[PDB]
DNA sequence: CGGCATACG
DNA sequence: GCCG
């Protein structure tokens, strides 16, 4: 079992679901306390279990697996022996965890804002609604739409939404294309949002595109919230439903075609997969990876990629399709 | 021990 | 919290 998640296939569904879920609770709680390192270790340990070919049934099967030391091994040991880990259950029921989870789930509220509200004594969404002078416009939209945004987006919803985005994109710039990315590209059946990547086959034509797209969608009455030159939009869209509609989070990103493989790789995820790939690139290969390119800081050159396959090859990694990037 | 991903809004 |  290699140490980086980008070195091994990780499918969406696997054979250690309960164990991985428990470790991810501890990872999430570590993040709420500001410990990024602990969060990463617990996330990495969970992801190792997702990559195994069969269920862990005995503690001895953890021997030699990366990211399993005394703490993660004890969690697994307790789940195997008793079906429950006391530390995990204590986190689950804790007021701190439940409130930080509730607050950070809001679009526009991160850990730092949630923590400050927690320390001020706030606990519920109605607590926040009763003090709207303390909210940004983004947070107000996140709070007004919180209920709809807490409902999973279905893969059945995605097709309808891609068609409306394509219509606006085609008027904004004929020939521009829309690609589904994020979790749905990795095979998820549900999501918290829909992620799209937009480009045009003629380098340079995509400059200035996203404002033109957003203005068109707003004129069609489909935008419930957006932030307004720009190239990324994190919006709330109106999606039709039987006799009504619901609010859905949609992310739109524009990239030049020369950067498209890098942007597609970056926005397809998973989040852990991308962090691990970027860490691998820098620490093992001495190359700096981001959503725009892959840089050699010694030669001061960028690697020209025509496909995600090119990028895996240039990092010396076996290619993983999106469905195997569910780290 | 140092390190832990990344840039745009 | 774990790796090198
Ligand atoms: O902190 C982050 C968040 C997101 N991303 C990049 O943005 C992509 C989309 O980020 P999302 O937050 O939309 O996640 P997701 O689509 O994988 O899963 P859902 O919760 O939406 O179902 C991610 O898959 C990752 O590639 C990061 O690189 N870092
Ligand atoms: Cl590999
Ligand atoms: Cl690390
Ligand atoms: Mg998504
Ligand atoms: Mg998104
Ligand atoms: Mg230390
Ligand atoms: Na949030």
């Amino acid at each position: 079992m290699p140490a980086y998640a980008c070195q091994r296939p990780t499918p969406l569904t696997h054979h250690n679901t309960g164990l991985s879920e428990a470790l991810e609770i501890l990872a999430e709680a570590a993040g709420f306390e500001g410990s990024e390192g602990r969060l990463l270790t617990f996330c990495r340990a969970a992801s190792v279990l997702k990559a195994l070919p069969s269920p862990v049934t005995t503690l001895s099967q953890l021997q030699g697996l990366p990211h399993f030391g005394e703490h993660s091994s004890r969690v697994v040991q307790e789940l195997l022996e008793h079906g429950v880990c006391e530390e995990v259950e204590r986190v689950r029921r804790s007021e701190r965890y439940q409130t930080m989870k509730l607050f950070t789930q809001i679009f526009g509220v991160g850990v730092k804002t949630a923590d400050r509200w927690y320390r001020e004594g706030l606990r519920t969404l109605d607590d926040l609604r009763e003090q709207p002078q303390k909210l940004t416009q983004q947070q107000k939209a996140g709070l007004q739409h919180h209920q709809d945004l807490s409902t999973p987006v279905l893969r059945s919803d995605v097709d309808a939404l891609q068609q409306v985005v394509e219509e606006a994109v085609g008027q904004a710039l004929p020939g521009a294309t829309v690609t589904l990315t994020g979790g749905f590209r990795r095979g998820k059946l549900q999501g918290h949002d829909v992620d799209f990547l937009i480009t045009h086959p003629k380098e340079g034509q995509e400059a200035g595109l996203l404002p033109r797209v957003m203005c068109r969608l707003q004129d069609q009455g489909l935008i419930l919230y957006h932030q307004h030159a720009f190239e990324r939009s994190f919006c709330i869209f109106r999606l039709p439903q039987p006799g009504s509609w619901k609010a859905v989070r949609v992310d739109l990103v524009v990239a030049p075609v020369s950067q498209f493989p890098f942007a597609l790789l970056s926005w397809t995820g998973s989040k852990l997969f991308q962090r691990e790939l970027r860490r691998f690139s820098r620490k093992e290969k001495g190359l700096w990876l981001n959503s725009h390119g892959l840089f050699d800081p010694e030669q001061k050159t960028f690697f020209q990629a025509a496909s995600e396959e090119d990028i895996f090859r240039h990092l010396g990694l076996e290619y993983l399709p999106p469905e195997q990037r569910n780290a």
